[PDB]
């Protein structure tokens, strides 16, 4: 036991390690999606830049959780970062839909981490999750839903015109 | 009777109080319309910003009428601000059409206030309505008609492409 | 059900809609109080500016709750904004006392919204209420109590000298 | 009972008064430690400046809790500030170890204040403790542990070379 | 005995330790007085800021005496800082009167420290007390007497108008 | 087959996909090493920053290879990123030694990619590997060897003084 460890349940330490993996995984999904749109037969550069930015943000969230684990005197245990479910993401709309589903899955996990923070009477961890994770996750989910809606209303994915215009006018 | 009251008919005082309510009401309609377009399943951010700006302008018109009531020595009597007729505004085109109908209704009321100013030989009130209300109301009505026309010519509301492009290129 | 809705109880959605109305109502009370002090037979311009600023802040709080409702995938349902209880606010001291009572009522409602957030295990909503509402409400309540106390210690409301000097030296 | 008091348990008011004392006490410990290192026979000026800065920060935390007590309508009751346990702090390493133990004791007390905030359904107090106290306390504890570790790894306290170099390279 | 100790009587070392405590005590009195005026039922913000500034100055005087003790090779021995005599300071005038009585008590003690400096033929200590303490103490005493006089001439404490105006026009 | 694919062997496409994985893996090793040194019981902040910078650089090298794969009309196939061999890196010296061994392994793989570029008469790929990878890999290897040597000459790992001073004077 760390000299700094105080009020930090073994279960919370483990939950943080699982969330770190999940953030790295989301980072990897977004990186895959980014370079899918960089393919010559897809060629949507702002979709590509958009998901590359999300990939970097996720990796930074993983790092912030690593920082928190060490601040509390927990021990970081890293796991493999699983390859994404898809190599080929089909369309702008489908990738945005997958991103939305991914981000709701990460949120659910973050909500479970918070419930555990409650259960274990760990208000530091509760504020950490609340301040740095829950609202950003809600804003990202809202933004991704906004994007899915526009793309669908614009006629994506059948309309490659729709995705091209959304790439320029929303993601540019 | 106020120490400042001069040439200010009881009927005009009451008409100003009704116009104040009507401006607050228009402010409320535009606020409702604004956040309709901020929904994740509508997601037209410039329609949302556009109507939020109109909402603020109406509230400021209400305040200017309150100022005028007190300048003339009338007494402000406020009434409930009725909720808008719709919670769901359907489309960009429909909201613009509703706004146009709303603004022509506010104008009619302002014209009636002016007729009453004439009837009561109140040139201060007549100039107030003329300078600060009638031309702005005419410009807003013209702008809203311009918008309705474009949206219709672009294929709105069936074309969600049309509303999306109008949101970017006119309201952005 | 919204594509973005996650961990958002029906009861919380409804509580947010009631809080939106209550913020618009507070905005309306402060607007009424503002223009009361703008009357020629009251004539306290800094009391008027003070309450006009509070009116604008409340309206902005309503808007932020509307934003939150949409972020979480709830549906905004607006209600009439009731006219304030008074048309005539009597004095600086009485208006400040009414404001203090109003702000403690809004706070109670916000505390109930937070209890419901707890009950429903909704930490996003809990942080929202905590970060953006509870402390500002506490600071406003403290400021209003500070004002009521000074006015009373200065001899308000019997002393119109007291209100005049407080208008200049505190609210100016 | 204060005109501003709302949702503020007698037990919470008393807990805040105990935390105020504990912050003033920590301020006093750090001040004592500061001037120990300013002695001619110790002479570690950056250890001295470091603890003087911590002393000032604690006093500022006490003041912020006093502010909070008054904001909520509680009544401040001050107690003697006890002299620190030691007049002579032995070494850089020992003072850092004592500081770490002190800061974990203050944290435990802050965690108990938060539990009480939970028990009493006082979310304003809960956010106050969370935002302004719990994370700063965690960062300070982490920093102090980092320092203790370096000093020990460097051969402190037997090595006066170690403390001298740490004073220059970490605390300078 | 310190390698730097020269011409420094045991009695002077002890007198400095008693003066350090007395400065910390004055700091504590002024802090208590400060937050008394920050109460919602007192609400004199410039009285509060005024005494907070005095509290900080006293603490800095304590620190300067600690510095001097170490410069001369004396050993700092800290004692409890006693809680102030009052929790409730009654009025602006009464707090200023208490401050004046406090500052004359600190001065008397400083004069006794100087007499002892004379008795012990310690001109360094004599100049220290003279340059850094005696004139500042005289100016503070004069300022506090000036304040007490104005407040009394203005009708304080019965006139809460008087304290309110003095707070704005002298302490602001 | 891509419309842009020219002179790009199936074996080279696959080799690029293996190198992408290996760069992501190196990024992960360096991230693990970074947060090891951020632990309270290790506490070498410049070792931590150093390896965090290397982690970011590797991830950027992976991204540049993804870019190249798409430029040539190859198809990106991502694989799991394996967790590093160690959770606990022991010391500054040991981590630097592991980094050096890692970087020589990545280099060997890059040399094999280049041999394959030669074998397949792919001069674009050969220049890519040469310009953007081989010299940077050589400089990194040289720098890591320089670090290992200093740490060993300084008495690391037995001397925690040595690692502490190297952290300040070389990595700071
Ligand atoms: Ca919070
Ligand atoms: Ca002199
Ligand atoms: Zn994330
Ligand atoms: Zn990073
Ligand atoms: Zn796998
Ligand atoms: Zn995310
Ligand atoms: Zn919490
Ligand atoms: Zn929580
Ligand atoms: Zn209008
Ligand atoms: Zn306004
Ligand atoms: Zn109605
Ligand atoms: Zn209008
Ligand atoms: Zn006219
Ligand atoms: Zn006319
Ligand atoms: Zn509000
Ligand atoms: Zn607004
Ligand atoms: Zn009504
Ligand atoms: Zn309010
Ligand atoms: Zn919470
Ligand atoms: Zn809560
Ligand atoms: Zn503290
Ligand atoms: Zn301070
Ligand atoms: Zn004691
Ligand atoms: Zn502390
Ligand atoms: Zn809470
Ligand atoms: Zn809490
Ligand atoms: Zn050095
Ligand atoms: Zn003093
Ligand atoms: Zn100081
Ligand atoms: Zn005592
Ligand atoms: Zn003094
Ligand atoms: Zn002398
Ligand atoms: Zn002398
Ligand atoms: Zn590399
Ligand atoms: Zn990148
Ligand atoms: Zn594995
Ligand atoms: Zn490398
Ligand atoms: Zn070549
Ligand atoms: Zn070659």
């Amino acid at each position: 036991t760390s000299q700094v460890r105080q009020n930090y349940h073994q279960d919370s330490e483990a939950a943080i390690n699982r969330q770190i993996n999940l953030e790295l995984y989301a980072s990897y999904v977004y990186l895959s999606m980014s370079y899918y749109f960089d393919r010559d037969d897809v060629a949507l550069k702002n979709f590509a830049k958009y998901f590359l930015h999300q990939s970097h943000e996720e990796r930074e969230h993983a790092e912030k959780l690593m920082k928190l684990q060490n601040q509390r005197g927990g021990r970081i245990f890293l796991q493999d970062i699983q390859k994404p479910d898809c190599d080929d993401w089909e369309s702008g709309l489908n990738a945005m839909e997958c991103a939305l589903h991914l981000d709701k899955n990460v949120n659910q996990s973050l909500l479970e981490l918070h419930k555990l923070a409650t259960d274990k009477n760990d208000p530091h961890l509760c504020d950490f999750i609340e301040t740095h994770y829950l609202n950003e996750q809600v804003k990202a989910i809202k933004e991704l839903g906004d994007h899915v809606t526009n793309l669908r209303k614009m006629g994506a994915p059948e309309s490659g015109l729709a995705e091209y215009l959304f790439d320029k006018h929303t993601l540019g």
